[PDB]
Protein backbone atom coordinates (compact mmCIF):
# COMPACT_ATOMS: atom_id res chain seq x y z
CA UNK A 1 0.00 0.00 0.00
CA UNK A 2 0.86 3.68 -0.47
CA UNK A 3 3.67 5.06 1.77
CA UNK A 4 2.43 7.92 3.96
CA UNK A 5 3.78 10.43 6.48
CA UNK A 6 1.82 8.86 9.31
CA UNK A 7 -0.57 6.06 10.23
CA UNK A 8 -1.77 5.91 13.84
CA UNK A 9 -4.75 4.40 15.65
CA UNK A 10 -6.38 7.28 17.53
CA UNK A 11 -9.50 5.46 18.80
CA UNK A 12 -9.90 1.78 19.65
CA UNK A 13 -12.27 -0.62 21.40
CA UNK A 14 -11.75 -0.77 25.15
CA UNK A 15 -14.34 0.05 27.79
CA UNK A 16 -16.30 1.46 24.84
CA UNK A 17 -16.52 1.11 21.07
CA UNK A 18 -15.75 3.93 18.64
CA UNK A 19 -17.28 4.70 15.24
CA UNK A 20 -18.30 7.53 12.91
CA UNK A 21 -15.18 9.73 12.58
CA UNK A 22 -15.08 13.44 11.78
CA UNK A 23 -11.87 15.39 11.28
CA UNK A 24 -11.37 19.15 11.54
CA UNK A 25 -8.25 21.13 10.69
CA UNK A 26 -7.59 24.50 12.40
CA UNK A 27 -5.29 26.38 9.94
CA UNK A 28 -3.58 28.97 12.14
CA UNK A 29 -3.15 26.42 14.93
CA UNK A 30 -1.25 23.73 13.00
CA UNK A 31 -3.78 21.51 14.78
CA UNK A 32 -6.50 18.91 14.15
CA UNK A 33 -9.57 17.83 16.09
CA UNK A 34 -10.62 14.18 15.76
CA UNK A 35 -14.22 13.41 16.77
CA UNK A 36 -15.97 10.06 17.09
CA UNK A 37 -19.03 8.47 18.68
CA UNK A 38 -18.41 6.65 21.96
CA UNK A 39 -20.77 3.68 22.09
CA UNK A 40 -21.59 1.46 25.06
CA UNK A 41 -24.24 6.39 20.01
CA UNK A 42 -24.01 7.37 23.67
CA UNK A 43 -21.60 10.31 23.53
CA UNK A 44 -19.21 12.18 21.27
CA UNK A 45 -15.51 12.17 22.18
CA UNK A 46 -12.64 14.31 20.94
CA UNK A 47 -8.85 14.30 20.61
CA UNK A 48 -6.73 17.33 19.81
CA UNK A 49 -3.65 16.90 17.64
CA UNK A 50 -0.75 19.25 16.93
CA UNK A 51 1.03 18.87 13.60
CA UNK A 52 4.82 19.24 13.50
CA UNK A 53 6.04 19.39 9.90
CA UNK A 54 9.78 18.89 10.63
CA UNK A 55 8.95 15.51 12.19
CA UNK A 56 6.16 14.82 9.69
CA UNK A 57 3.92 13.87 12.62
CA UNK A 58 0.79 14.89 14.47
CA UNK A 59 1.00 14.39 18.23
CA UNK A 60 -2.39 13.51 19.69
CA UNK A 61 -3.47 14.55 23.17
CA UNK A 62 -5.67 12.65 25.63
CA UNK A 63 -9.21 11.68 24.68
CA UNK A 64 -11.98 13.78 26.19
CA UNK A 65 -15.77 13.70 26.14
CA UNK A 66 -17.58 16.68 24.60
CA UNK A 67 -19.80 17.12 27.68
CA UNK A 68 -22.10 19.80 26.26
CA UNK A 69 -22.80 17.83 23.08
CA UNK A 70 -25.86 16.07 24.47
CA UNK A 71 -29.54 16.45 25.37
CA UNK A 72 -30.72 14.99 28.67
CA UNK A 73 -32.00 11.47 28.10
CA UNK A 74 -30.75 11.30 24.51
CA UNK A 75 -27.92 9.64 22.61
CA UNK A 76 -25.66 11.96 20.62
CA UNK A 77 -24.39 10.90 17.21
CA UNK A 78 -23.07 12.03 13.84
CA UNK A 79 -20.50 14.65 14.87
CA UNK A 80 -20.21 17.24 12.07
CA UNK A 81 -17.55 19.90 12.79
CA UNK A 82 -16.96 23.26 11.09
CA UNK A 83 -14.39 26.04 11.48
CA UNK A 84 -15.62 29.58 10.79
CA UNK A 85 -12.72 31.55 9.34
CA UNK A 86 -14.79 34.71 9.74
CA UNK A 87 -15.25 34.60 13.51
CA UNK A 88 -12.73 31.99 14.62
CA UNK A 89 -15.66 30.07 16.05
CA UNK A 90 -15.81 26.27 16.09
CA UNK A 91 -19.15 24.55 15.38
CA UNK A 92 -20.15 20.97 16.21
CA UNK A 93 -23.45 19.80 14.79
CA UNK A 94 -24.89 16.48 15.88
CA UNK A 95 -28.02 14.37 16.21
CA UNK A 96 -29.77 13.55 19.49
CA UNK A 97 -32.23 10.67 19.78
CA UNK A 98 -34.22 9.45 22.83
CA UNK A 99 -32.39 7.05 25.14
CA UNK A 100 -34.55 4.35 23.57
CA UNK A 101 -42.87 5.59 13.22
CA UNK A 102 -42.89 9.12 14.62
CA UNK A 103 -39.89 11.43 14.19
CA UNK A 104 -38.15 12.02 17.53
CA UNK A 105 -34.76 13.04 16.14
CA UNK A 106 -33.27 16.42 17.06
CA UNK A 107 -30.74 18.66 15.33
CA UNK A 108 -28.21 20.19 17.73
CA UNK A 109 -25.32 22.60 17.78
CA UNK A 110 -22.58 23.50 20.27
CA UNK A 111 -19.87 26.11 19.78
CA UNK A 112 -16.40 26.80 21.10
CA UNK A 113 -14.39 30.01 21.01
CA UNK A 114 -11.21 28.48 22.43
CA UNK A 115 -10.43 26.02 19.63
CA UNK A 116 -12.45 23.15 21.09
CA UNK A 117 -11.22 23.19 24.68
CA UNK A 118 -14.60 24.23 26.09
CA UNK A 119 -18.10 24.27 24.57
CA UNK A 120 -21.29 26.26 24.99
CA UNK A 121 -24.51 24.55 26.05
CA UNK A 122 -26.34 22.92 23.11
CA UNK A 123 -28.85 24.74 20.90
CA UNK A 124 -31.76 22.63 19.61
CA UNK A 125 -32.25 23.86 16.03
CA UNK A 126 -34.90 21.27 15.12
CA UNK A 127 -38.10 23.34 14.91
CA UNK A 128 -36.74 26.49 13.29
CA UNK A 129 -34.50 24.65 10.83
CA UNK A 130 -36.89 21.94 9.67
CA UNK A 131 -40.39 23.28 10.21
CA UNK A 132 -43.50 21.35 8.97
CA UNK A 133 -41.47 18.82 6.96
CA UNK A 134 -40.45 17.36 10.32
CA UNK A 135 -43.63 15.27 10.57
CA UNK A 136 -43.15 14.06 7.00
CA UNK A 137 -39.94 12.25 8.00
CA UNK A 138 -39.35 9.15 10.10
CA UNK A 139 -35.90 10.49 11.02
CA UNK A 140 -32.88 12.33 9.57
CA UNK A 141 -29.20 13.06 10.14
CA UNK A 142 -26.29 15.39 9.38
CA UNK A 143 -22.97 14.33 7.93
CA UNK A 144 -21.29 12.51 9.50
CA UNK A 145 -18.06 14.41 8.93
CA UNK A 146 -16.72 17.91 8.41
CA UNK A 147 -19.03 20.62 7.03
CA UNK A 148 -18.52 23.49 4.60
CA UNK A 149 -18.24 27.29 4.78
CA UNK A 150 -18.74 29.09 1.48
CA UNK A 151 -16.59 32.03 0.42
CA UNK A 152 -19.74 33.85 -0.67
CA UNK A 153 -20.43 37.34 0.67
CA UNK A 154 -22.19 35.99 3.77
CA UNK A 155 -19.65 33.18 4.33
CA UNK A 156 -22.67 30.92 4.65
CA UNK A 157 -22.43 27.69 6.63
CA UNK A 158 -23.45 24.50 4.82
CA UNK A 159 -24.28 21.30 6.70
CA UNK A 160 -24.63 18.16 4.55
CA UNK A 161 -27.56 15.95 5.54
CA UNK A 162 -30.33 13.52 4.59
CA UNK A 163 -33.86 12.61 5.63
CA UNK A 164 -36.03 9.53 5.43
CA UNK A 165 -39.23 10.72 3.80
CA UNK A 166 -42.60 9.01 4.16
CA UNK A 167 -43.47 9.51 0.48
CA UNK A 168 -45.99 6.68 0.21
CA UNK A 169 -48.09 4.94 2.95
CA UNK A 170 -47.29 1.46 1.62
CA UNK A 171 -43.64 2.15 0.79
CA UNK A 172 -40.99 2.39 3.49
CA UNK A 173 -39.44 5.82 4.14
CA UNK A 174 -37.11 6.91 1.33
CA UNK A 175 -33.87 8.84 2.04
CA UNK A 176 -32.81 11.97 0.16
CA UNK A 177 -29.75 14.12 0.83
CA UNK A 178 -29.95 17.90 1.26
CA UNK A 179 -28.17 20.73 3.07
CA UNK A 180 -29.04 22.95 6.03
CA UNK A 181 -28.06 26.54 5.26
CA UNK A 182 -27.23 29.58 7.39
CA UNK A 183 -26.21 32.99 6.07
CA UNK A 184 -25.73 34.63 9.46
CA UNK A 185 -23.02 32.40 10.95
CA UNK A 186 -25.31 29.87 12.60
CA UNK A 187 -27.89 32.19 14.16
CA UNK A 188 -30.71 31.02 11.89
CA UNK A 189 -31.02 27.98 9.63
CA UNK A 190 -32.87 26.99 6.47
CA UNK A 191 -33.55 23.60 4.92
CA UNK A 192 -32.23 23.22 1.38
CA UNK A 193 -34.04 21.26 -1.32
CA UNK A 194 -33.67 17.48 -1.67
CA UNK A 195 -31.37 15.87 -4.22
CA UNK A 196 -32.55 12.80 -6.19
CA UNK A 197 -34.35 9.88 -4.52
CA UNK A 198 -32.41 7.33 -2.47
CA UNK A 199 -29.40 9.31 -1.27
CA UNK A 200 -28.06 9.08 2.29
CA UNK A 201 -24.98 10.29 4.17
CA UNK A 202 -23.25 12.90 2.08
CA UNK A 203 -20.59 15.60 2.17
CA UNK A 204 -20.16 18.86 0.27
CA UNK A 205 -17.25 20.87 -1.07
CA UNK A 206 -16.96 24.12 -3.03
CA UNK A 207 -15.14 24.45 -6.35
CA UNK A 208 -14.20 27.64 -8.20
CA UNK A 209 -16.00 32.80 -11.63
CA UNK A 210 -18.93 30.46 -11.02
CA UNK A 211 -19.33 29.10 -7.49
CA UNK A 212 -20.30 25.42 -7.48
CA UNK A 213 -21.20 23.24 -4.52
CA UNK A 214 -20.55 19.55 -5.18
CA UNK A 215 -22.38 16.93 -3.13
CA UNK A 216 -21.19 13.32 -2.99
CA UNK A 217 -23.71 10.91 -1.47
CA UNK A 218 -24.11 7.30 -0.45
CA UNK A 219 -26.82 5.49 -2.41
CA UNK A 220 -28.54 2.10 -2.34
CA UNK A 221 -27.21 1.45 -5.85
CA UNK A 222 -23.85 0.07 -7.02
CA UNK A 223 -22.32 3.54 -7.42
CA UNK A 224 -22.16 6.93 -5.72
CA UNK A 225 -24.63 9.68 -6.44
CA UNK A 226 -23.19 13.12 -7.09
CA UNK A 227 -25.11 16.39 -7.27
CA UNK A 228 -24.20 19.98 -8.10
CA UNK A 229 -25.56 23.25 -6.76
CA UNK A 230 -25.15 26.55 -8.54
CA UNK A 231 -26.98 28.56 -5.88
CA UNK A 232 -24.91 27.76 -2.80
CA UNK A 233 -26.70 24.57 -1.75
CA UNK A 234 -30.31 25.71 -2.01
CA UNK A 235 -30.93 23.57 -5.10
CA UNK A 236 -29.04 20.53 -6.38
CA UNK A 237 -30.41 20.39 -9.92
CA UNK A 238 -27.84 18.14 -11.59
CA UNK A 239 -27.68 14.60 -10.17
CA UNK A 240 -26.30 11.30 -11.47
CA UNK A 241 -24.69 8.00 -10.60
CA UNK A 242 -20.90 7.96 -10.73
CA UNK A 243 -20.03 4.47 -11.96
CA UNK A 244 -16.30 4.98 -11.25
CA UNK A 245 -17.07 5.40 -7.54
CA UNK A 246 -18.27 1.97 -6.35
CA UNK A 247 -20.64 1.29 -3.44
CA UNK A 248 -20.32 -1.97 -1.42
CA UNK A 249 -23.11 -4.68 -1.39
CA UNK A 250 -25.49 -4.11 1.53
CA UNK A 251 -26.48 -0.48 0.97
CA UNK A 252 -23.17 1.21 0.28
CA UNK A 253 -20.84 2.95 2.73
CA UNK A 254 -20.25 6.55 3.73
CA UNK A 255 -17.41 8.39 2.00
CA UNK A 256 -15.67 11.75 2.27
CA UNK A 257 -14.93 14.54 -0.19
CA UNK A 258 -12.95 17.77 0.04
CA UNK A 259 -11.63 20.40 -2.32
CA UNK A 260 -8.04 21.64 -2.29
CA UNK A 261 -5.78 24.02 -4.27
CA UNK A 262 -4.90 22.61 -7.69
CA UNK A 263 -1.17 22.55 -8.55
CA UNK A 264 -2.04 24.65 -11.62
CA UNK A 265 -8.36 26.62 -9.08
CA UNK A 266 -9.29 23.54 -7.06
CA UNK A 267 -9.36 19.77 -7.39
CA UNK A 268 -11.33 17.24 -5.36
CA UNK A 269 -10.19 14.32 -3.22
CA UNK A 270 -12.50 11.52 -2.13
CA UNK A 271 -11.96 8.44 0.08
CA UNK A 272 -14.16 5.35 0.40
CA UNK A 273 -13.80 1.53 0.50
CA UNK A 274 -12.84 0.25 -2.97
CA UNK A 275 -14.00 -3.39 -2.89
CA UNK A 276 -17.22 -3.76 -4.88
CA UNK A 277 -18.30 -6.68 -2.68
CA UNK A 278 -17.34 -5.46 0.82
CA UNK A 279 -16.16 -2.55 3.00
CA UNK A 280 -12.42 -3.04 2.50
CA UNK A 281 -9.35 -1.36 0.98
CA UNK A 282 -9.67 2.36 1.62
CA UNK A 283 -8.97 4.18 -1.63
CA UNK A 284 -8.30 7.79 -2.55
CA UNK A 285 -9.76 9.25 -5.74
CA UNK A 286 -8.73 12.42 -7.54
CA UNK A 287 -10.92 14.64 -9.69
CA UNK A 288 -8.71 17.15 -11.60
CA UNK A 289 -11.63 18.59 -13.60
CA UNK A 290 -14.35 19.00 -10.94
CA UNK A 291 -17.15 18.40 -10.83
CA UNK A 292 -17.18 16.33 -14.05
CA UNK A 293 -18.30 12.76 -13.12
CA UNK A 294 -16.17 11.08 -15.79
CA UNK A 295 -13.11 12.95 -14.54
CA UNK A 296 -12.89 10.91 -11.34
CA UNK A 297 -9.68 8.87 -11.38
CA UNK A 298 -8.95 5.26 -10.57
CA UNK A 299 -8.52 4.76 -6.83
CA UNK A 300 -5.08 4.64 -5.21
CA UNK A 301 -4.83 2.25 -2.25
CA UNK A 302 -4.55 4.06 1.08
CA UNK A 303 -5.21 1.13 3.42
CA UNK A 304 -5.61 -2.60 2.84
CA UNK A 305 -8.20 -4.64 4.72
CA UNK A 306 -11.47 -3.86 6.51
CA UNK A 307 -12.25 -0.16 6.08
CA UNK A 308 -15.51 1.75 6.54
CA UNK A 309 -16.43 5.39 7.26
CA UNK A 310 -13.91 8.18 6.70
CA UNK A 311 -13.40 11.93 6.74
CA UNK A 312 -10.91 14.17 5.00
CA UNK A 313 -9.30 17.52 5.71
CA UNK A 314 -6.98 19.68 3.62
CA UNK A 315 -4.01 20.55 5.86
CA UNK A 316 -2.25 23.04 3.61
CA UNK A 317 1.19 22.54 2.05
CA UNK A 318 3.05 19.33 2.87
CA UNK A 319 6.77 18.75 3.59
CA UNK A 320 7.37 17.72 -0.05
CA UNK A 321 5.74 20.95 -1.18
CA UNK A 322 2.50 19.33 -2.40
CA UNK A 323 -1.01 19.44 -0.84
CA UNK A 324 -1.14 17.75 2.58
CA UNK A 325 -4.15 15.64 3.57
CA UNK A 326 -5.40 14.19 6.83
CA UNK A 327 -7.78 11.23 6.91
CA UNK A 328 -9.67 9.51 9.73
CA UNK A 329 -11.29 6.13 9.04
CA UNK A 330 -12.86 3.11 10.74
CA UNK A 331 -10.79 -0.05 10.39
CA UNK A 332 -10.48 -3.68 11.48
CA UNK A 333 -14.18 -4.52 11.61
CA UNK A 334 -14.86 -1.29 13.50
CA UNK A 335 -12.25 -2.17 16.14
CA UNK A 336 -10.60 1.22 15.68
CA UNK A 337 -10.34 4.59 13.96
CA UNK A 338 -7.06 5.35 12.23
CA UNK A 339 -5.45 8.66 11.41
CA UNK A 340 -3.62 8.71 8.10
CA UNK A 341 -1.62 11.70 6.80
CA UNK A 342 -0.24 11.94 3.26
CA UNK A 343 0.39 14.34 0.37
CA UNK A 344 -0.83 14.57 -3.22
CA UNK A 345 2.69 13.78 -4.40
CA UNK A 346 2.75 10.53 -2.40
CA UNK A 347 -0.69 9.40 -3.64
CA UNK A 348 -0.89 10.78 -7.20
CA UNK A 349 2.77 11.31 -8.25
CA UNK A 350 1.71 11.42 -11.90
CA UNK A 351 -0.57 14.41 -11.32
C1 LIG B 1 -27.75 7.61 12.78
C2 LIG B 1 -27.29 6.21 12.43
O1 LIG B 1 -27.92 5.15 13.06
N1 LIG B 1 -26.30 6.09 11.55
C3 LIG B 1 -25.65 4.86 11.02
C4 LIG B 1 -25.78 4.78 9.47
O2 LIG B 1 -27.24 4.67 9.02
C5 LIG B 1 -27.46 4.58 7.50
C6 LIG B 1 -28.94 4.45 7.13
O3 LIG B 1 -29.76 5.30 7.82
C7 LIG B 1 -29.55 3.21 7.43
O4 LIG B 1 -30.87 2.95 7.16
O5 LIG B 1 -25.09 3.58 8.96
C8 LIG B 1 -24.00 3.06 9.54
C9 LIG B 1 -23.47 1.91 8.89
O6 LIG B 1 -22.42 1.32 9.33
O7 LIG B 1 -24.05 1.42 7.75
C10 LIG B 1 -23.36 3.65 10.83
C11 LIG B 1 -24.15 4.93 11.36
O8 LIG B 1 -23.95 5.00 12.79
Amino acid sequence: SLPVLQKESVFQSGAHAYRIPALLYLPGQQSLLAFAEQRAAELIVLRRGDYDAPTHQVQWQAQEVVAQARLDGHRSMNPCPLYDAQTGTLFLFFIAIPGQRANVTRLCQVTSTDHGRTWSSPRDLTDAAIGPAYREWSTFAVGPGHCLQLNDRARSLVVPAYAYRKLHPIQRPIPSAFCFLSHDHGRTWARGHFVAQDTLECQVAEVEEQRVVTLNARSHLRARVQAQSTNDGLDFQESQLVKKLVEPPPQGCQGSVISFPSPRAQWLLYTHPTHSWQRADLGAYLNPRPPAPEAWSEPVLLAKGSCAYSDLQSMGTGPDGSPLFGCLYEANDYEEIVFLMFTLKQAFPAE
